[PDB]
């Protein structure tokens, strides 16, 4: 309920350094990394993997659960720690597919100084985030939960919402606890 928290930081040397860095180095070589931390929110996993559960038994071979980008401002970072992607935080994202928040498949996309907002350090801040994107379809401003798979059955809806359904380059989650800030990545031009 109180969703404390825990801040590990990698070492370089750390297998897992070199798994997150692997990835985020797929599209962002030209940046500087500083640190990866992992995030240790017990409440907030549990509810995480309560929700992986119950999605797990719905939507049948589907792999639901992919691991991408987000990034984000210096003045956020405690905020997502502790409450992850909840229902206040996509009044300070994109419309254009929806209000929820945003997560991208490649790394350079978050890199945006939009999204990655440089601090008073020129420090930018990108999380390697577990999401449920499940079934998925094409998206669009109006929504604010997804939309329906079934018209003959509206109660069970798509789990998120992309931009291209056969090759997806971004995904919009609009449900709290639908993903877990594993990783935070701290970088600089
Ligand atoms: O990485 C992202 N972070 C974010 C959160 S922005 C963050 C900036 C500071 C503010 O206080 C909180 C919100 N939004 C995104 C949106 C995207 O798509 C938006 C276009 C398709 C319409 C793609 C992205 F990669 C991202």
């Amino acid at each position: 309920k109180q969703q404390n928290f825990c801040v590990v930081e990698l070492l370089p040397s750390d297998p897992e350094y070199n798994t997150v860095a692997s990835k985020f180095n797929q599209t962002c070589s030209h940046f500087r990394i500083e640190k990866i931390e992992r995030i240790q929110n017990p409440d907030l996993w549990n509810s995480y993997q309560a929700k992986k559960k119950t999605m797990d038994a719905k939507n049948g071979q589907t792999m639901n659960e992919k691991q991408l980008f987000h990034g984000t401002d210096a003045g956020s970072v405690p905020h997502v720690n502790r409450n992850g992607f909840n229902r206040s935080y996509a009044g300070k994202n994109a419309v254009a597919y929806g209000k929820g928040t945003y997560f991208a498949v490649n790394a350079n996309y978050s890199a945006n100084d939009t999204y990655s907002r440089p601090d008073a350090n020129g420090r930018k801040h990108v999380y390697y985030v577990r999401v449920l994107t499940g079934i998925y379809t094409h998206g669009n401003h109006s929504l604010i939960v997804p939309p329906s798979k079934n018209p003959q059955n509206p109660t069970d809806l798509y789990d998120t919402v992309t931009d291209n359904v056969h090759h997806p380059s971004l995904f919009v989650a609009f449900y709290d606890y639908q993903a877990y800030p594993e990783y935070l990545i701290t970088f600089r031009k």
